[PDB]
Order: C-alpha cells, then sequence, then structure tokens
C-alpha cells in the first residue's frame, strides 16, 4: 500500500492516525518494521505566521530532545516549501482518550503521570516557553510514561477524525486561567500552566475539571475570575493531592505554587 519516503528513508503506512486543518497523522514502519507517527502538514496556502510557528516549534522540539525524555522524541523531518513530514516517536494513546474511558484512575498512576507532566512542563519552561494550552490531549501515554507532545508555539489540532477536526464546538476554556482572561482588554507567565495542570490532575481527582459544570461559556468564565466563586475541594485519603491541588488553583498567580515548588511537594515526594 501507501508509503512515505523522509531524508530518503522509506517507511510503510501502517494506518492513519487523524487529520487536522491541513494534517494528517500516520503510523508507519520503516525497513526494520520499527513504528513511528509521521505527522504530514500540507504547507500549501498556508501564511507566513503559521509557517513561521511551525519553523518555531520544531525548532523547539528539535533542542529540547536532549534535555527531557517526558518531551516526545522527534527522530527526523524533512520541509520544504510544500509541506513538512515529522518522524516521531508512536504512543499508545493520549491522555483525555484515555481518561475519557477509565472508570476510574489508580491512585499510583495518577501520582505517576503527574510527575511526568510537572518534568515535561519544568523543561520548556527552562527553555523560556510557556505553552499556555496544557490540555489531557497534549499529553500522551508512551511506554507507561505521559510525554508532551506539543509547546503551544505550532497552530496545530492533534489528529481525530473528519467529523471532529471540522467541529466548530470543541475547544474548551475549562483550562484556561483567570489572568489570561483578565488580560482581555502580559498577564502570562509559568504560572498559568500550573492552573492546566491543576485543572488535569484535579479532573484525574474529582472526575470532571473545576468548572466542567457551568455549560455557559460566559458564565464559565465568569466563575473562572471570580474569587467569591469557591472550587469545591472534596475530602479524599490523599490529603497531599488535595493541598497540591489547592495550591494549584489559586486565582492569584503570584500566590499560586511554582513547578520547582510543586516538585518538592509531598504529593511527589513521598510515596505510600
Ligand atoms: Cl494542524
Ligand atoms: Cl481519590
Amino acid at each position: 500500500n501507501e508509503c512515505i519516503s523522509v531524508k530518503g528513508r522509506i517507511y510503510s503506512i501502517l494506518k492513519q492516525i487523524g487529520s487536522g486543518g491541513s494534517s494528517k497523522v500516520f503510523q508507519v514502519l520503516n525497513e526494520k518494521k520499527q513504528i513511528y507517527a509521521i505527522k504530514y502538514v500540507n504547507l500549501e496556502e498556508a501564511d507566513n505566521q503559521t509557517l513561521d510557528s511551525y519553523r518555531n516549534e520544531i525548532a523547539y522540539l528539535n533542542k529540547l530532545q536532549q534535555h527531557s525524555d517526558k518531551i516526545i522524541r522527534l527522530y527526523d523531518y524533512e520541509i520544504t516549501d510544500q509541506y513538512i513530514y515529522m518522524v516521531m516517536e508512536c504512543g499508545n494513546i493520549d491522555l483525555n482518550s484515555w481518561l475519557k474511558k477509565k472508570k476510574s484512575i489508580d491512585p499510583w498512576e495518577r501520582k505517576s503521570y503527574w510527575k511526568n507532566m510537572l518534568e515535561a512542563v519544568h523543561t520548556i519552561h527552562q527553555h523560556g516557553i510557556v505553552h499556555s494550552d496544557l490540555k489531557p490531549a497534549n499529553f500522551l501515554i508512551v511506554d507507561g510514561m505521559l510525554k508532551l507532545i506539543d509547546f503551544g508555539i505550532a497552530n496545530q489540532m492533534q489528529p481525530d477524525t473528519t467529523s471532529v477536526v471540522k467541529d466548530s464546538q470543541v475547544g474548551t476554556v475549562n483550562y484556561m486561567p483567570p489572568e489570561a482572561i483578565k488580560d482581555m482588554s502580559s498577564k502570562i507567565s509559568p504560572k498559568s500552566d500550573v492552573w492546566s495542570l491543576g485543572c488535569i490532575l484535579y479532573y484525574m481527582t474529582y472526575g470532571k475539571t473545576p468548572f466542567q459544570q457551568i455549560i455557559n461559556q460566559i458564565s464559565k468564565l465568569h466563575a473562572i475570575i471570580d474569587p467569591n466563586h469557591e472550587i469545591e475541594f472534596p475530602d479524599i485519603p490523599e490529603k497531599d493531592l488535595q493541598d497540591v491541588l489547592k495550591c494549584c488553583l489559586k486565582r492569584d498567580p503570584k500566590q499560586r505554587i511554582s513547578i520547582p515548588e510543586l516538585l518538592a511537594h509531598p504529593y511527589v515526594q513521598i510515596q505510600t
């Protein structure tokens, strides 16, 4: 059936994982029958700003390879004026797809994923990137590890079928930090990613993001910035987890906990 050549290396297409804006992802095999994911981007009719954002995303992905194995591997790539191919490490399943099909998450699993997420995001912060759009879909489960897939630089959407890609009703403000919303009139910092990570852990803890129940988007944004609107933190066995969540979801980012401090938190450091 179909092949893709990248830097002269031939890859046969096992299957298509999804589509995007003008994008496709495929599971492929090399000549030794080792599996990879190839992202294809059609550059035809794409503007400098999008090109530049992909160029910049690739440069960062490329550079940060060496710094953390909680970043998706970029084995190789090919860029012309007409297209991009990126040869990347293939995963098992994204975190959102995984969480959506899980009844309840094992406490140990949750903690372990939490550590992976902190480390990946810590890495990008150390190279001056604030992602600013973190959600479960930005993480891929690989060998039982979470790996960050993108840096929020590229104007890309993670792979899905035709109906989802053309669905105007996807794109949540459920993970959006208060300081971004008050920005609207640079409030965004590494603390913004802490809030979003906090919403992911909260989800993995209580089965919903903090404001998921507010269905009107404008109402939801109103609740996110409203200090008087209390976030519920139901008592749970893991008191360290409960604390983490309270520390990540402080509306004032100066009061909000940082990543280096999350990495020294009991929830992360003390076992059983
Ligand atoms: Cl895309
Ligand atoms: Cl629990």
